[PDB]
């Protein structure tokens, strides 16, 4: 989870 909320 990369802020503000991108999924990898």
């Amino acid at each position: 989870l990369d802020p503000p909320x991108r999924w990898k």
